[PDB]
C-alpha cells in the first residue's frame, strides 16, 4: 500500500505545516502537524477544557463507532518551545491521502497550553519520529508510520515541503517526478529517539564550503534551522545591520535587506536554501526590524534540521532495519 497528502503552511510566513487526517468512523478530518521531532498523535477533543479550546477541529470519540479507549492510559508531552498537552488515549482508525491503519493509538487532549489555545489552525499533532519517544504510560504506543510499514510497497516516507505554497508528504514510494538529479542517503543515529544524522559542512552565500560535521536531526515540527553560533554569526556577518537582540532572542536584520543563500552538505551532495527562505517577517506589526529564520542552537543543546532547510529539499526518510535519510535538490 501507499498514502499520499497535501501539507498546507498555516500563514503567510510557513510558520508550520497542516495536513488532512481521517480519524474514527464516519471519518472525522483534522488538520495535524506532522512532526518528524516528536513520536505522539493527540488531537484536540471533546474532552479539552472548554475555556482551552478557541477555534479547534476537535475529535469526539463517542462519535466514532470504531474508537476505543486504551484503558488506564494517558499521555503529557512538553516540547522544545515550552508548550505542552496532556490527556488520555483511544484507539481508532486513521487514514492520510489514501493509507489507512486500524488500531492506531489516538492521545485525546485534556489540557492543552496556552500556545495551543490561541492557534486556531493546529487541531494537533502527528508524531513522526522513533516509537521508543511516546509518551503514552504505562504501555508506550507505536507511530502512524510504525503501525503502516509493513503494508507500505517500502518501508519509507517523504517530505516535500513548499516555500510559501502547499507541499507533500508521501507513504510507501519515491515519487521520482518530485526532485531532480539523485538522492544522496546518510546515516541516521536513532539512539536519541529522533532523525538524527551528520551534515558534511556549509557555505554562506556564493562562498567556500566549510567541511565540518554538524550533527542535528531533521525535523519538520521546528519553523527554523538552528545551528552552531560560530556558523550562525557567519551567517548574519554579510547581512547589513543584522544583529542578535536581547530583547527578541534571537538575530534581526533589516527589512530592506537582501539576504543570501545558505548550502548545507548531505556526504558530497549540497542542498542550496534560497535567502527569501530565511526572512520571517516584522518582529511586531508595522517594525521595520525582521526575524531571521537561522538561529543559534546553543541555548537548544541540539542543531535542528527544520523547515527552513527541509523545504529546500526533497526528504526521504528509509524505516528499513537500518533507517537511512535522503536529500535531494528539487
Ligand atoms: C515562532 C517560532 C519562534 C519560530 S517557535 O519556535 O515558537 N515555532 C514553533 C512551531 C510553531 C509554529 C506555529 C504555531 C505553533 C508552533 C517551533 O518551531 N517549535 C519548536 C521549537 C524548538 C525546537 N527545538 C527546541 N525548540 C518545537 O518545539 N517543535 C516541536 C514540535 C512543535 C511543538 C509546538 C506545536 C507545533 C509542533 C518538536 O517536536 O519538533 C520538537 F522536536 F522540538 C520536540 O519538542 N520534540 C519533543 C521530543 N520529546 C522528547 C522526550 O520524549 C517526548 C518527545
Amino acid at each position: 500500500s501507499t498514502g499520499s497528502a497535501t501539507t498546507t503552511p498555516i500563514d503567510s510566513l510557513d510558520d508550520a505545516y497542516i495536513t488532512p487526517v481521517q480519524i474514527g468512523t464516519p471519518a472525522q478530518t483534522l488538520n495535524l502537524d506532522f512532526d518528524t521531532g516528536s513520536s505522539d498523535l493527540w488531537v484536540f477533543s471533546s474532552e479539552t477544557t472548554a475555556s482551552e479550546v478557541d477555534g479547534q477541529t476537535i475529535y469526539t470519540p463517542s462519535k466514532s463507532t470504531t474508537a476505543k479507549l486504551l484503558s488506564g492510559a494517558t499521555w503529557s508531552i512538553s516540547y522544545g518551545d515550552g508548550s505542552s498537552s496532556s490527556g488520555d488515549v483511544y484507539t481508532d482508525t486513521v487514514s492520510v491521502g489514501g493509507l489507512t491503519v486500524t488500531g492506531q493509538a489516538v492521545e485525546s487532549a485534556k489540557k492543552v497550553s496556552s500556545s495551543f489555545t490561541e492557534d486556531s489552525t493546529i487541531d494537533g499533532l502527528l508524531g513522526l519520529a522513533f516509537s521508543t519517544l511516546n509518551t503514552v504510560s504505562p504501555t508506550q504506543q507505536k507511530t502512524f508510520f510504525d503501525n503502516a510499514k509493513a503494508s507500505l510497497d517500502s518501508p519509507v516516507f517523504t517530505a516535500d515541503l513548499g516555500y510559501h505554497a502547499p507541499g507533500t508528504y508521501n507513504f510507501g514510494f519515491i515519487d521520482t517526478t518530485a526532485y531532480t538529479g539523485s538522492i544522496t542517503y546518510t546515516a541516521v543515529s536513532t539512539k536519541q529517539g529522533f532523525w538524527e544524522w551528520t551534515s558534511t559542512g556549509y557555505a554562506v552565500g556564493s562562498g567556500t564550503f566549510k567541511s565540518t560535521s554538524i550533527d542535528g536531526i531533521a525535523d519538520t515540527g521546528t519553523t527554523l534551522l538552528y545551528l552552531p553560533a560560530t556558523v550562525v554569526s557567519a551567517y548574519w556577518a554579510q547581512v547589513s545591520g543584522a544583529k542578535s537582540s536581547s530583547s527578541v532572542g534571537g538575530y534581526v536584520f533589516p527589512c530592506s535587506a537582501t539576504l543570501p543563500s545558505f548550502t548545507f552538505g548531505v556526504g558530497s551532495a549540497r542542498i542550496v536554501i534560497p535567502g527569501d527562505y530565511i526572512d520571517f517577517g516584522p518582529i511586531s506589526t508595522g517594525s521595520s526590524s525582521c526575524f531571521g529564520g537561522i538561529q543559534s542552537s546553543a541555548g537548544i543543546g541540539i542543531n535542528i534540521f527544520g523547515d527552513v532547510a527541509l523545504k529546500a529539499a526533497f526528504v526521504v526518510f528509509n524505516g528499513a532495519t537500518t533507517p537511512t535519510l535522503g536529500f535531494a535538490s528539487k
